[PDB]
């Protein structure tokens, strides 16, 4: 099926995803001389005192970790967002190295990793639902590079050995996701879609104009997952990102400057 090789890469999705080649794809690069500072946008609330965490699961294509989202508990909602947006899992895009891995770029640098808080619009009811709306999805997008460790990330990379391969899961509660997040809550915004198929054209972006900082030990160990199942041959999970994609015509607003 879809994945990120030289035959069913990110070149080849539009072939079973059309909407690949839609006018809101995700991820772009972010020129953040041309974009718009609206001093009309509210400040973002994280609202994620209440998160639970329940497991993580290497999916054959990042891996997730996933909370319970059938109550308000970790909520986004303020920056550009009307109404309320529950957390339902993040995950990470990261490189073979760490000169790539980002998902969207700032003024064309590429980031080690780009983390998405991934959150579905309560008034669509559930994750499924919301996808199919134009105002489904919130993703926060924070960009990761190379320096001192997140300690916050820790007990994450630990886990990565209990599922190194696809469909391994763990139960993986008690994970903060506040402890992922830059000190700044600055951010871009554009209207855009989910980075891996089914493509479809539901995301708020918020991307924090801060990255955080892991050590090159925390993103090594995200290259020793594989890709394939228990069995198959081994391929390393490393460079599981979508290149930039045209703007075409939307704009970027920033919160700041
Ligand atoms: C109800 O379960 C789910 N059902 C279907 N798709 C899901 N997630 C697809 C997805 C793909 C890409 C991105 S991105 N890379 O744009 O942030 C975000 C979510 C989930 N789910 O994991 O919540
Ligand atoms: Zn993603």
């Amino acid at each position: 099926h879809w994945g990120y090789g030289k035959h069913n890469g990110p070149e080849h999705w539009h072939k079973d995803f059309p909407i690949a080649k839609g006018e809101r794809q995700s991820p772009v690069d972010i020129d953040t001389h041309t974009a718009k500072y609206d001093p009309s946008l509210k400040p973002l609330s994280v609202s994620y005192d209440q998160a639970t965490s329940l497991r993580i699961l290497n999916n054959g294509h990042a891996f997730n970790v996933e909370f319970d989202d059938s109550q308000d508990k970790a909520v986004l909602k303020g920056g550009p967002l009307d109404g309320t947006y529950r957390l339902i899992q993040f995950h990470f895009h990261w490189g073979s190295l760490d000169g790539q891995g980002s998902e969207h770029t700032v003024d064309k640098k590429k980031y080690a990793a780009e983390l998405h808080l991934v959150h579905w619009n309560t008034k669509y009811g559930d994750f499924g639902k919301a996808v199919q709306q134009p105002d489904g999805l919130a993703v926060l997008g924070i960009f990761l590079k190379v320096g001192s460790a997140k300690p916050g990330l820790q007990k994450v990379v630990d886990v990565l050995d209990s599922i190194k391969t696809k469909g391994k899961s763990a139960d993986f509660t008690n994970f903060d996701p506040r402890g992922l997040l830059p000190e700044s809550l600055d951010y871009w915004t554009y209207p855009g879609s989910l980075t891996t198929p089914p493509l479809l054209e539901c995301v708020t972006w918020i991307v924090l104009k801060e990255p955080i900082s892991v050590s090159s030990e925390q993103v090594l160990k995200f290259r020793k997952l594989n890709f394939n199942g228990e069995g198959e041959p081994e391929e390393l999970m490393v460079d599981n990102w979508r290149p930039a994609q045209p703007l075409k015509n939307r704009q970027i607003k920033a919160s700041f400057k």
